[PDB]
């Protein structure tokens, strides 16, 4: 059970993550409204939110996503896409570790969404920072659902300590790297990280962690199924690393529960 | 602004035209189980239902679908596919008509689904002239979605007055003919039909009338949005040929409002 605003919040996230696929957006001037197709974001069209700027294949991973401004919610927000096709992404998701001491010592991180965005994140730490400072005021959240949420993960943990908070709003991500990695996003100061999941979701159930994985904590767990809508109590706080009993547990897991955070996610009608 | 009943209904045979879509059969032996991915048919997995027979790619129009034997609702289920890819179906779909005496007179119906039904007419007809012999109780049924709606709706039409009734259940149907067929569809006994729309779905807002369709009465409009549930308070039934302020109205129609029915429908997690 969370709370009304926090559910607020999870949703509100969700969609601008649901919006880095669905917005009908790139190639789309900043200032821009941000809408969506197929009722995919309406609590982000409700606001008075606007694209300040859209990346495409970006850098090596090629990178897609927007960072967006809500005079609404006082946010900045910068929002990354999953993969295109998140049943093939998931086929050839490869398991190896590399060293990012630069973000903490002792920590190894996937190496294909650590260099995604270390190949971009020079751009975009100054695009995020130019908006903190036109609004010194306004939250800085980044968000993801599935790979996205792996890259806003890892860009929040490379980001945070820079004077601002970072608050990183993620959903049905994969692990990103290894214990103490872990442990380093279970107690970071400098924002807070919300790891939420659904039921039997496939994809934060890679990488295994029989290949050297662990999840932070806590973990943000929604029992309601595929298809049903949620409500405060559908939604388990679930604390400790690596912690059994939420999405991490021992049966068949599911693709289309990957594709249902609050409404559809990773897919547009 | 519809009986609980009746929502009921149309929510169970919604799912059963989903079925038709989701949850593999592809060579699924008679008698097996009726199941779905990506809880697109919980009702129908619910009840003791199997399949009878099923079918895929067969005859002229590549008609898709199944039978079911449904012993907790005692019901004999067709259940029509719609297209595998509706946005190209929509995009090449020919508005021409063709007379329709032997089904009523001064009748034209769209040639496509008319032909493609008359291909697989008499294979099916045997079939459920079976079970409605097994089961002289069990209420006959025949439903589908999109182009599978246009069938089970010709279907219907085609097959009833030799004994048993038939129930017609469509979702997301277009117009299938001409307004004298609109008029025997409105009127004709041994069975109902149930014509279910969505929103500004725009599968129901072609062939145009202005290419000489016309829809039968009444129309049982769903007014909730894409995405959101539907309560029996959201479905409002609209009399009249060709009414309008349903789902026939003069503003800009939508695609995904075709793929939310209920739930999830036309597409599979
Ligand atoms: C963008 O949204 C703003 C505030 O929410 C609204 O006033 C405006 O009409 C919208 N702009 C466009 C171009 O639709
Ligand atoms: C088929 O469903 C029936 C009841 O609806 C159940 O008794 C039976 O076990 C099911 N068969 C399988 C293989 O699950
Ligand atoms: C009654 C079942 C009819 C379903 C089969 C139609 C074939 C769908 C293939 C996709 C081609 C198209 O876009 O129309
Ligand atoms: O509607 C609510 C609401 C609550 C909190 C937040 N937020 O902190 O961004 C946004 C929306």
């Amino acid at each position: 059970e969370v709370s009304q605003d926090l559910f607020n919040q999870f949703n509100l996230f969700a969609q601008y993550s649901a919006a880095a696929y669905c917005g009908k957006n790139n190639d789309a001037p900043a200032g821009t409204n941000i809408t969506c197709t197929g009722n995919a974001c309406p609590e982000v069209e409700k606001a008075d939110a606007t694209f300040l700027y859209s990346f495409e294949d970006s850098g090596v991973g090629d990178v897609t996503g927007f960072l967006a401004l809500d005079n609404t919610n006082k946010l900045i927000v910068l929002s990354f896409r999953g993969s295109r096709s998140i049943e093939n992404w998931i086929g050839n998701l490869n398991f190896d570790l590399k060293e990012i001491n630069d973000i903490c010592s002792g920590c190894r991180g996937h190496d294909g969404f650590t260099s995604s965005w270390r190949s971009v994140a020079d751009t975009l730490r100054q695009k995020v920072e130019d908006a903190v400072r036109e609004h010194p005021d306004y939250r800085v959240v980044f968000t993801g659902h599935s790979l996205g949420g792996a890259l806003a993960t890892v860009a929040g943990a490379d980001l945070r300590g820079n004077g601002y908070d970072i608050d990183v709003f993620s959903y049905g991500a994969p692990r990103v790297g290894n214990r103490a990695f872990a442990e380093f996003l279970t107690v970071q100061t400098g924002g807070t990280l919300y790891r939420i999941t659904h039921t039997n979701d496939i994809v934060p159930r890679l990488p295994p962690r029989e290949f050297g994985y662990s999840h932070s904590s806590p973990e943000y767990w929604i029992k309601s199924g595929t298809l049903v809508p949620v409500t405060r109590n559908d939604i388990v706080k679930i604390e400790g690393i690596d912690a059994t009993g939420g999405n991490n547990q021992p049966n068949i897991p599911d693709i289309p529960a990957h594709l249902w955070y609050f409404g559809l996610i990773g897919t547009c009608l």
